Parts: C-alpha cells; sequence; structure tokens
C-alpha cells in the first residue's frame, strides 16, 4: 500500500543477480581490508574498527545528528564497534555494553582502541528482561532483517516497547535502530513516539539499500513521513536504470592506549615511600615519564617507564588426558576451559574493574565493634600463645628452590633461584641493612611486583579469561615479614587447636569430619556465603585492628613488626605492567594504603582472622546484640564484651574459616538476614542482591567449602568415611590443560600421572575419575616422576607426587592417620573401596550409562595401548584395573 511496502515487494520479487546488482548500488562503503586483517590475527593494538557500525556512529555524530556524552549504554553491543567509537569520544566517561552472543551470534571482541579502559561488555543478555538504568547516551543497534515485513514490523515494535522503558528515564542523547519505518502501524508508532520523546529520523548512506533501516537520533529533528518517503523514493529509483557506482571512504582509525580518567585517589604519605620511589626514578630515569592516560581511579599514579612484556595467554592441550577422554569433547564446561591471560592487557582488563575500587569507610560504631571484637580475639588467641621472632634458620628450613625472585633493583639481580641466594652472606648483609633501616624507620627496598596469575579457568566469549592479579615482594622483604609475623603460620595460631574456628593446615580429607561434627550441632540452618574479592575489601580499619597483636610483644619484636606493618601493609607501592599505545609496553608505579596482597607471608592468617572478626560481628547482629543505630555510634559499649566472654568460643567453634571462604552454623535462621554491619564494613556478598536473605542449607553433605562439597560413605564392610567432591567437568578440564609452553611429552605425561594419582587419592568415589586415573596411570610409564601443580589450594599438600603405590598411600591417609576412624584395619584391595551413589555421581558431572562413555570404556585397552605406542614402546608400563 505504501512506498516502502511496494519497494519491499519489488525487492522480494527480484532474482539472485538483480539482488546482487541492487544491494551495493549507489551507497558508500569503507576500506575494511586493513581492519579485517587485524581481526584475522587478533591485533588489538592496531586500533581498527571491529565493525562497519563504527563508521555509522562516526557519521551520525560527526554530522551532528547526535550529541554524545557521559555514561553510555550500548544495547545489543555484538562485537562492540559502537561502544568502541563511544570510548573514543571526548565527553564520554563510562561505556556499558550488553549483548546475547552464545550459539551462532556475535560474542564481544576485545581490542586496544583508545579509551578501552572504560569499556565493560557482557554476553548472555536478552535485554527485554533487563531492568532500566539511567544512562546519558542510549545506543540500540538491535534489528533483525527478514523477507516479509510482517515480522520486521513486530520486531521493531517489540524493540521499541522495550527501549521506551529506558528512554523515559531521560537520557541526553540517543540512537536507536529502526528496521521497518515504512508501514501504516510503523508510521503511526513513529509519529506518536517522536511527539512523546523528541528526536529525528536519519537514513545513513553507508547502510545497504537492502533494508529500510533508519536511525532515531537526538541532535537532529525531522518529520517521519517526509524522511521515510525520501528513503523509499530513492531506493525505488536506484533499482531501475543505471546500476550506479559505489563511493569509497576510509575507515575511522580509533587509535590505541588508555584514557585519562577520574583520579579520586587519596594523596600519598610521601615520606614513607619516597625512598623507594626516588630509588626507582634514579634507576630508570632514562625513559622516566608520566603518562597522562592512567586508567587508575583509586590508585595514585606515580609514573611509568618502558619495560618488557611478560606472560602469554596461549594454552596447550595435554593429549594423554584428552585422547583418553574423547567423549568429553562435547561438554562446554570441559572444552571451553583454558588458560588465563597474564599479559599486561589481560591483567589490566581485570585490574580496572576488580582492583580499581575504593571501599566505603565503615561508620565509627561499626569501627568500634570491629576493634572490640579484634582486641577480644587477639586476647583470646594470645592467651595460650605469645609472639616470637622467627629465625633465618627456620626461613631456610621452610624454603625451597621454586619460589619467585622479585628482582627489582640492581643489587638484587645476582641470583637466579632461591636456594642459590639463601646461602650467600651478601644476601643477609642487605637483609640486615634493610632491617636496621626498618629499626630507624626508613624503607628502601620493600617494593611490590605484580602480574596476573596463571590459572586453568573457564573460557569467556570462547576465549581466555582475564587473570586475577597476584603481587609479591622481594625475598628479603618476605624474610623481614617472616621474622616479624610469620610466627602466625609457624606456630599454628590459625590451627583449630588454638583458635577453634580456623583449620590452618588441615587437608581436604579431614575437613569433611569438621563438617559432620558441626552439623551434629543444633541451631538454625547452615549459612556459607563467599565474600566477593576478599583482598580488595580490606579497609584501613581492618588493618589497624590486625596491628593490635603487637600489644603482647616485647620491645624489639614490636619495633620490627610495627615498622614492617606501617611501612609495608598500611603503605603499599606497586610495580605493574600496562600495554601502552602502538605496541609498546610500559611499567607503571602506583601506590595506595588499603587492601592486602595474596603474596604476603601471613595472607592466610590475616584473611582468617579478620573473617572471624566479621563472623563474630554477624552473629552478634543475627542474635540481636548489635542494634541498628550502633552502626553509627556505640550505645552501651560494655554489652559487646558481655556477650563475647559469654558466648564467644561457644559460637566460635561453630565456624570453619579458611582465608577467603567460611562456613557458619548460627543459633537460628535470623543469621540469613543480619546483613547491615556486614554491608557497612565493606564485606558484601558476591553476585547476590545486597539485601536479599541468605540461602541456607540443611543437609551437611551439600555444603560447599573451598570448591568442594563432602559426602559420607559407608565402606563395603562397615566403616564410615567422609570424602571431598566437586563437579567432574572442572577437574577433567583442569587436567586437560597444560600450564607450560614448550614442555616435552615426558613432563606432560608427568603432569598426566600427577593428575591421575591425585584423582585416585581424592576423587576415587567418582566412577569416571577412578576409571580414567587407572587408564592414565596404565598408559603412562610408572617410571617417570610426577611433576607440576594441579589445584592451587593450600589444603592440597601434595601427597600424590611420588611413584609409590596409591593403595598404600590410601591406607595411610584414610585409616592409619584417620583421627576420626578408630579401626586401623587396612583393606587390601582396590575394588573394596565404594564409589559415590549412582544418583549423586550422575549429579556431580558423571556420564555413566550413556552410549559414548560406553563406547570409550569398551575400547579402553585399545586406546591405552595406543598411548603407550605413541610415547615409545619398550617403556615400563603396567596394566592397573581388570575386572
Ligand atoms: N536482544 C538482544 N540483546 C542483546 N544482544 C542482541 C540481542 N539481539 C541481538 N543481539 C546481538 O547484537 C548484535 C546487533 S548488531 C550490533 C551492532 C553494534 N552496535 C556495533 O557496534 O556494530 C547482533 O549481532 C546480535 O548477535
Ligand atoms: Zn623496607
Ligand atoms: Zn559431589
Amino acid at each position: 500500500e505504501t512506498l516502502g511496502e511496494k519497494w519491499k515487494a519489488r525487492l522480494n520479487q527480484m532474482s539472485a543477480l538483480e539482488f546482487y546488482s541492487y544491494k551495493k548500488s549507489g551507497i558508500t562503503e569503507v576500506c575494511r581490508e586493513e581492519a579485517r586483517r587485524a581481526l584475522k590475527d587478533g591485533v588489538a593494538t592496531g586500533g581498527h574498527a571491529v565493525s562497519r557500525g563504527s563508521a555509522k556512529l562516526r557519521w551520525l555524530v560527526e554530522r551532528g545528528y547526535l550529541q554524545p556524552y557521559g555514561k553510555v549504554i550500548d544495547l545489543g553491543c555484538g562485537r562492540g564497534g559502537w561502544s568502541y567509537y563511544a570510548a573514543t569520544i571526548r565527553k564520554v566517561q563510562e561505556v556499558k555494553g550488553y549483548t546475547k552472543g552464545g550459539p551462532g551470534h556475535e560474542e564481544p571482541v576485545l581490542v586496544q582502541s583508545y579509551g578501552w579502559n572504560i569499556v565493560r561488555l557482557k554476553s548472555g543478555v536478552d535485554v527485554f528482561h533487563m531492568a532500566a538504568e539511567p544512562c546519558d547516551t542510549l545506543l540500540c543497534d538491535i534489528g533483525e532483517s527478514s523477507s516479509s515485513p510482517e515480522v520486521e514490523e513486530a520486531r521493531t515494535l517489540r524493540v521499541l516497547s522495550m527501549v521506551g522503558d529506558w528512554l523515559e528515564k531521560r537520557p541526553g542523547a540517543f540512537c536507536i535502530k529502526v528496521l521497518c519505518p515504512y508501514t501504516s502501524t510503523m508510521m503511526e508508532t513513529l509519529e506518536r513516539l517522536q511527539r512523546r520523546y523528541g528526536g529525528g529520523l536519519v537514513r545513513v548512506p553507508l547502510s545497504r539499500n537492502s533494508t529500510h533501516e533508519m536511525y532515531w537520533v537526538s541532535g537532529a529533528k525531522s518529520n517521519t513521513i517526509k524522511s521515510v518517503s525520501t528513503t523509499s523514493q530513492l531506493l525505488l529509483g536506484r533499482m531501475d536504470g543505471p546500476r550506479r557506482p559505489v563511493k569509497y571512504e576510509e575507515d575511522v582509525n580509533l587509535g590505541s592506549g588508555t584514557r585519562a580518567v577520574v583520579s579520586c585517589a587519596e594523596a600519598p604519605n610521601m615520606k614513607i615511600i619516597g625512598n623507594r620511589i626516588e630509588r626507582i626514578r634514579s634507576e630508570h630515569a632514562e625513559t622516566w615519564f608520566f603518562d597522562e592516560n592512567h586508567p587508575y581511579r583509586t590508585w595514585a599514579y606515580h609514573g611509568s617507564y618502558e619495560a618488557p612484556t611478560q606472560g602469554s595467554a596461549s594454552s596447550l592441550i595435554n593429549g594423554v588426558v584428552r585422547l583418553l577422554s574423547k567423549p568429553w569433547d562435547v561438554v562446554t564446561g570441559v572444552t571451553g576451559i583454558a588458560m588465563t591471560d597474564t599479559t599486561p592487557y589481560g591483567q589490566q582488563r581485570v585490574f580496572k574493574e576488580k582492583v580499581d575500587t575504593r571501599v566505603p569507610d565503615p561508620q565509627e560504631g561499626t569501627r568500634q565493634v570491629m576493634s572490640m571484637v579484634s582486641s577480644w580475639l587477639w586476647k583470646e588467641l594470645g592467651k595460650h600463645k605469645r609472639p616470637r621472632v622467627c629465625t633465618k634458620e627456620e626461613f631456610i628450613n621452610k624454603v625451597r628452590s621454586n619460589a619467585a625472585l622479585g628482582a627489582i633493583f640492581e643489587e638484587e639481580k645476582e641470583w637466579k633461584t632461591a636456594v642459590e641466594a639463601v646461602n650467600d652472606p651478601r644476601f643477609w648483609a642487605l637483609v640486615d641493612k634493610e632491617r636496621e633501616h626498618h629499626l630507624r624507620g626508613e624503607c628502601q627496598s620493600c617494593v611490590y611486583n605484580m602480574m596476573g596469575k596463571r590459572e586453568k579457568k573457564q573460557g569467556e566469549f570462547g576465549k581466555a579469561k582475564g587473570s586475577r592479579a597476584i603481587w609479591y615482594m622481594w625475598l628479603g622483604a618476605r624474610f623481614l615479614e617472616f621474622e616479624a609475623l610469620g610466627f602466625l603460620n609457624e606456630d599454628h595460631w590459625m590451627g583449630r587447636e588454638n583458635s577453634g574456628g580456623g583449620v590452618e593446615g588441615l587437608g581436604l580429607q579431614r575437613l569433611g569430619y569438621v563438617l559432620e561434627e558441626m552439623s551434629r550441632i543444633p541451631g538454625g540452618r547452615m549459612y556459607a556465603d563467599d565474600t566477593a574479592g576478599w583482598d580488595t575489601r580490606i579497609s584501613r580499619f581492618d588493618l589497624e585492628n590486625e596491628a593490635l597483636i603487637t600489644n603482647q610483644m616485647e620491645k624489639g619484636h614490636r619495633a620490627l613488626a610495627l615498622a614492617i606493618i606501617k611501612y609495608t601493609y598500611q603503605n603499599k607501592v606497586v610495580k605493574v605492567l600496562r600495554p601502552a599505545e602502538k605496541g609498546k609496553t610500559v611499567m607503571d608505579i602506583i601506590s595506595r594504603q588499603d587492601q592486602r596482597g595474596s603474596g604476603q607471608v601471613v595472607t592466610y592468617a590475616l584473611n582468617t582472622f579478620t573473617n572471624l572478626v566479621v563472623q563474630l560481628i554477624r552473629n552478634m547482629e543475627a542474635e540481636e546484640v548489635l542494634e541498628m543505630q550502633d552502626l553509627w555510634l556505640l550505645r552501651r559499649s560494655e554489652k559487646v564484651t558481655n556477650w563475647l566472654q559469654s558466648n564467644g568460643w561457644d559460637r566460635l567453634k561453630r565456624m570453619a574459616v579458611s582465608g577467603d571462604d567460611c562456613v557458619v552454623k548460627p543459633i537460628d535462621d535470623r543469621f540469613a538476614h543480619a546483613l547491615r554491619f556486614l554491608n557497612d564494613m565493606g564485606k558484601v556478598r558476591k553476585d547476590t542482591q545486597e539485601w536479599k536473605p541468605s540461602t541456607g542449607w540443611d543437609n551437611w553433605e551439600e555444603v560447599p567449602f573451598c570448591s568442594h562439597h563432602f559426602n559420607k560413605l559407608h565402606l563395603k564392610d562397615g566403616r564410615s568415611i567422609v570424602v571431598p567432591c566437586r563437579h567432574q567437568d572442572e577437574l577433567i578440564g583442569r587436567a586437560r590443560v597444560s600450564p607450560g609452553a614448550g614442555w616435552s611429552i615426558r613432563e606432560t605425561a608427568c603432569l598426566a600421572k600427577s593428575y591421575a594419582q591425585m584423582w585416585q587419592l581424592l576423587y576415587f568415589h567418582r566412577r569416571d575419575l577412578r576409571l580414567m586415573a587407572n587408564a592414565i596411570c596404565s598408559s603412562v610409564p610408572v617410571d617417570w616422576v610426577p611433576t607440576g601443580r594441579t589445584t592451587w589450594s593450600i589444603h592440597g599438600k601434595g601427597e600424590w607426587m611420588t611413584t609409590e603405590d596409591m593403595l598404600v598411600v590410601w591406607n595411610r591417609v584414610w585409616i592409619e592417620e584417620n583421627d576420626h576412624m578408630e579401626d586401623k584395619t587396612p583393606v587390601t584391595k582396590w575394588t573394596d573401596i565404594p564409589y559415590l551413589g549412582k544418583r549423586e555421581d550422575l549429579w556431580c558431572g558423571s556420564l555413566i550409562g550413556h552410549r559414548p562413555r560406553t563406547t570409550w570404556a569398551e575400547n579402553i585397552k585399545n586406546t591405552v595401548n595406543m598411548v603407550r605406542r605413541i610415547i615409545g614402546d619398550e617403556e615400563k608400563y603396567m596394566d592397573y584395573l581388570s575386572t
């Protein structure tokens, strides 16, 4: 009936060659070949448009049909060229992009375009079901072209019926894709919506002649019938007559590097750290400069200089495990797992969103409750035990050669390994120099080195996930730390003996008995919620409450300890890698005064201590001790210790805290909603509504702690044992990954057998895990030594790292030293040990009963012998499970 319905009717009536003639007829395109080579390789620093949209926004803004500023929201970001051209715009200060991705559709692409430090993209977002947020610049490139206009209209109508909820929160500028602007109902809806919110409709000539797509933009204004008739008229005319020529233009060059950002960081205490700062400038004043494009909000930018890049994102496959696990070639949770990006880029694109935050300063009443509980806990812990200066002897006793250098200055660049340095008196001479400087109150060398951690983690966007940062000091600074405070890890201040709540050292075997004994305790439900990024939530108040143990020290120990505390913990200086613009990489040096590193000696101890303080505070709030105004200021300060010395240990042995993670069994169910002191301290719950009640649990077998839930199993004879478990796909993926680049197959099979014996030792109750471990240990030479690390948990001591038989190892760890199993009778055979329940094994990620696992299990000897043949025959193998 209309100029558009008739044009679309003609466009459908054509054939494939008339289609090809008309599609590109008379528009402008972009010289996209440069950008598409940089994308073929993945060259982020090239600074090219990831899409053709970058030019559509370039045109819509540069012609002046858009007035972009402030906080931007890209709806349907797809790759993200719109978001990436937004990051370049001067008045923009944060760009949020949302997309769906997944199967078939476009996952977000990560580049180094100018301003990449303000770009947060997510996938798996059906935006119709996303709530509204008040953005300053609204972007919607969400359209879905088709042959029949009946679905074009409905899809644009659903698109608008969604974006209106967003637009009624008044953004300053907008650009929304309009796929069908040419039908009766669409003309009606466009007129009514232009009246109710403003704006104007523009057709872009870069856009193909094959869709009626127009854009609803802010800085422009025009009538709907007029612009639509303009577009349909011109489209109808370009069909007949001359096939008119294409106009070439060049793609917008986005640039590269970070962007100048809000710097609301606290001023530095210059005289604590100035020695180290000016030492670094005196050492690297050659290329010393200040980059204005620091993407640091909560860190004090102190400068940068050129440096070499470290790490990679490449992930190699362990073919032993993979070829033996051919049926897991399908599960996404297994094959999508890979390595973590430890490059400067991969470290910073996690840094700018996980570390560049500033904690709310808890109120003084919560501050006083924190200090009260911390002092009471220092008293109750330092009751039996008392501090002591750790010795250089114990330091070299615990040390081994696989530690990290921390090579910062020229005086520390001699050695290559740890054991090489520990027996050289020049080392202890510089240590004594820094110790006497610490006693005088000046820090020269205690500087933090930082980079991303190499982890075996789930892949995101079908790519390598960004690496969480780890930052450690110089071994001499770690020695000063140890002589001051390492007594907390040495003397087991956190062991369940002295504390009651902690479990410092206890392996994953006994912890299930701790859970059973805690479940036998009556009360409410069991509440175990992980804390979001523990190290980043630590405040100065938490640190100053931790510095209280010094009350029980002597004068020299307290001098060294408080010197290191104040010059190291309460004042931190860091050296990090950052990808500079156009290839080059730089090292920046920054500073702050709160949070804590995972590279500290007493990381586990400090995490467990402040976590227990918080749990005590939450049990006080749950059991109504702390009133609602007491966040502001403390009323009746006595009744805090009145409850501490009446129920402190009583509620304390109902706790299991291990650094980051925690488990509590309170008195009643109110613990689920005692969240106000918890939120005020800066210790929020990870990815759950900040005020929603906590999810409790009843059956202790289904409680997670340190990535494991435990199960009780009766033996085939009668004894009762408690075993750890997690999802099978995670362990299979971790084993499938090879951490190292360039390792010989001998050592890769060493890792294969390491994982194999780890499974035989821990996850034997999983049918596939024991089966595959027997198969790996079979096809792998029992000669070679297991090397490498499996799971980074400190509760994994490393018991499967020997060619000794796992049956004997099993008897020793589960019966002879089993403190919670009295019967010392060692069972003699493998198949006497029971599996997990059929249903519970299937639930924890097992593939039993399915035809691929059946097929692979019947050809197991074929495949294992294939493995032996590939390694190299006439090596000493062993045919482990036969039944
Ligand atoms: N409902 C939805 N929510 C989020 N993303 C969607 C979506 N529907 C489609 N998408 C994705 O968003 C893309 C829209 S085109 C993306 C253009 C982008 N703004 C640019 O800068 O060039 C599609 O490829 C599709 O995969
Ligand atoms: Zn120092
Ligand atoms: Zn389980």
